[PDB]
Order: C-alpha cells, then sequence, then structure tokens
C-alpha cells in the first residue's frame, strides 16, 4: 500500500480535465514575502489529506495569471501548487531559480494555516515556463530533494544542468522563443544518461501553448508530477509505450517505466 497515493484509478480522459479535489485560492501579496513576488497558491479542500507541493514560475515578463488553468489543473489532481510571481517580470532564469527555491521554503515554513495543513514538507517538486522553465531546471541542479521537475517550453543560455532529480521536458514543435533545436532538445540531451528523463515535443504549437488549457501539457504533467512526487505507479501507463498523435516527438532513457 502507497500512503502517498490519491484519487481514483486515472484514464486519459480524466487527465484533461480538473480532477476529484476541489480547489481553494490564496493570494499572496508582494509585500507579505520576502525572496519572491508572492503569487497564488491552489490547493486542495474538502480533504483531511496531505499532498505534495508543486513551486510554479512563469517567463519573461509574464505573470502568475500565465499558468492559472495549470496551476488548478494540478491541484485538482491532489497537489499544493504555488504558482510565483517574479520580483521582476524581467527576472532571468537563474534569479527565478532562487525566487523558485524562495517559494518552496515559504511553502514549508511560512504559508497560511490552511495551506500548509495540507502539504506534506518532505514531496516537492518544480515546474516552470520559459525562462521560468529554465529556473526549474537550475533549481534542479541546486536541490536534490525535489522529486521531480518539469519545465515547460524552457529557455535558458546554459544548455547542461547536471542533476540526478527526474526531468520532464515540454518541448513546443514550432516555438520561434525558446526554439526546441536550441533550448530544449539540448536540455534533455545533456541531462545525465543515469537521470530518468523524458521529452515529449507538442506537435505544431506554439512557445505560448504553456498559457492555455493543453489537454498533453496536463497528462504528462498530471503523470509525472504523480510518479515520483507520489511514488504512484498507476501513472507510468501514460508514460510509458507512448503513442499520441498531440506529440511531434516522445524521446525517454525509459528509467520512469520499472
Amino acid at each position: 500500500s502507497n500512503p502517498y497515493q490519491r484519487g481514483p484509478n486515472p484514464t486519459r480522459s480524466a487527465l484533461t480535465a480538473d480532477g476529484p479535489f476541489s480547489v481553494a485560492t490564496y493570494t499572496v501579496s508582494r509585500l507579505s514575502v520576502s525572496g519572491f513576488g508572492g503569487g497564488v497558491i491552489y490547493y486542495p479542500t474538502g480533504t483531511s489529506l496531505t499532498f505534495g507541493g508543486i513551486a510554479m514560475s512563469p517567463g519573461y515578463t509574464a505573470d502568475a495569471s500565465s499558468l492559472a488553468w495549470l496551476g488548478r489543473r494540478l491541484a485538482s489532481h491532489g497537489f499544493v501548487v504555488l504558482v510565483i510571481n517574479t520580483n521582476s517580470r524581467f527576472d532571468y532564469p537563474d534569479s527565478r531559480a532562487s525566487q523558485l527555491s524562495a517559494a518552496l521554503n515559504y511553502l514549508r515554513t511560512s504559508s497560511p494555516s490552511a495551506v500548509r495543513a495540507r502539504l506534506d514538507a518532505n514531496r516537492l517538486a518544480v515546474a516552470g515556463h520559459a525562462m521560468g522553465g529554465g529556473g526549474t531546471l537550475r533549481i534542479a541542479e541546486q536541490n536534490p530533494s525535489l522529486k521531480a521537475a518539469v519545465p515547460l517550453t524552457p529557455w535558458h543560455t546554459d544548455k547542461t544542468f547536471n542533476t540526478s532529480v527526474p526531468v520532464l521536458i515540454v518541448g513546443a514543435e514550432a516555438d520561434t522563443v525558446a526554439p526546441v533545436s536550441q533550448h530544449a532538445i539540448p536540455f534533455y540531451q545533456n541531462l545525465p544518461s543515469t537521470t530518468p528523463k523524458v521529452y515529449v515535443e507538442l506537435d505544431n504549437a506554439s512557445h505560448f501553448a504553456p498559457n492555455s488549457n493543453n489537454a498533453a501539457i496536463s497528462v504528462y504533467t498530471i503523470s509525472w508530477m504523480k510518479l515520483w512526487v507520489d511514488n504512484d505507479t498507476r501513472y507510468r501507463q501514460f508514460l510509458c509505450n507512448v503513442n499520441d498523435p498531440a506529440l511531434s516527438d516522445f524521446r525517454t532513457n525509459n528509467r520512469h517505466c520499472q
């Protein structure tokens, strides 16, 4: 028995819509925290259970609202999700990494009572869009206790990240901002061969696909987080032996499948 398992047995259909957990929100004002720009927490309500936590970063010039759908989506499948605002909307990837670190520490140590009651502080993960995805890669190198990292259409000028944290990268085939040939693909390639890694490429999608409801992003991000944050092997089936017409590519070293 897995004490971290949550929710009914999954179907792919179910992972393309909000899940079985009711979601509450808490707006973190900029003035209330140090080390990051506040943000929005999406968390389960109507439950006595605890769940893993995820800190998520938007990209350059964006605010937390650009990943509201995904914060809600993940929370509704059983996670405490803090989508940050950054100190400045212009902050670069390695600044966003520091701010994700501050946000995780905030969840663990000074988050509101109703949020903290729902969190298992031992089980944390990161995700982020674009420069926020570069930040995700960098904090994976800095914090080996993280359970998982999901860079979405990531951007970074550095290409090699030395992490043991399981990484699933989402690229967008037609991304012209963080082109996959220069960003997502090199990131995937250059992670250690011994780290569980997946690359999923959205067919004919733009850089901004992560900023609105997206079935593929939903399936893969929920599944990776479930597998690693919750040890929930019921989600292997969506990540192994993949054939998804929403994707123009799927690559892995298959370390997650057994």
